[PDB]
């Protein structure tokens, strides 16, 4: 029984998501809720966040 | 069993922390880990981060 805490992965995804300047507040809240519920999916969530950030660039 | 909506508080307070220009990279990351781990402490953490930022001003 391996205890995977994902400390590095979570903290990296959080820091990067906060720096994506084109996300809205609702989007950040959705990503953080999904990460808290399933921290194994940090890479999926960060990739999606980056894609939305870029789609919402002025 | 109250849901304290601390996911939304993490999002709002975290953004404020990362927008403090005079904090360094490990300082902002230390604040964010504490916030993620205990979002009930958001106001205390934000206050501490603001005082630290305002004090490290050029």
């Amino acid at each position: 029984a391996v205890d995977n805490k994902f400390n590095k992965e979570i903290q990296n995804a959080v820091y990067e998501i906060f720096h994506l300047p084109n996300l809205n507040e609702e989007q950040r809240n959705a990503f953080f809720q999904s990460l808290k519920d399933d921290p194994s999916q940090s890479a999926n969530l960060l990739a999606e966040a980056k894609k939305l950030n870029d789609a919402q660039a002025p």
